[PDB]
């Protein structure tokens, strides 16, 4: 069961509209995810936009308590593969920015575009059960425009 390589975003969910909308902090672009559990790390490769035009991030997280890991980005956030499938990967995450504010988000990953709907069916449910209404969820595949 690998979860380390290849990962694009289809579909974002959130607890606050204004971490996933036109270049918000949150509207990302996965590119790839490597899990280095000897050094008990993660590497994190995306594209997100400000100004509307694709900028690059690799971020480096550690694993915490729990199969959960500790990134800084936009504040300070703690997220866990919630489900993974040889199809794609579902994760929760808790953001807490630089105000104080407190914003719960679910993402969906895929190898590609073509999305299998036995996955998206599970990241509905996940985001319900984080409290996230339906309303909130964002099409990323449909706002990915920036390279591979
Ligand atoms: C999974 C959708 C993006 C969520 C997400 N974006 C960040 N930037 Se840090 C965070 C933690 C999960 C890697």
């Amino acid at each position: 069961f690998e979860l380390s390589g290849k990962w694009i975003t289809s579909y974002i969910g959130s607890s606050d509209l204004e971490k996933i909308g036109e270049n918000a902090p949150f509207q990302v672009f996965m590119r790839s995810i490597e899990f280095d559990d000897k050094e008990s790390k993660v590497y994190l490769n995306f594209f997100s936009k400000e100004n509307g035009i694709c900028e690059e991030f690799s971020l480096i997280g550690t694993k915490q308590e729990g199969n959960t890991y500790d990134v800084n980005y936009a504040g300070n956030n703690k997220f866990v593969v919630s489900y993974a499938s040889e199809t794609a990967l579902i994760i929760s995450n808790i953001n807490v920015d630089e105000e104080g504010d407190k914003t719960i988000m679910t993402g969906l990953l895929g190898k590609g575009t073509d999305i299998e709907d036995q996955d998206l069916e599970k990241f509905k449910e996940v985001t319900r059960e984080n409290g996230i209404p339906e309303e909130n969820i964002v099409n990323i595949i449909e706002r990915d425009d920036c390279p591979a």
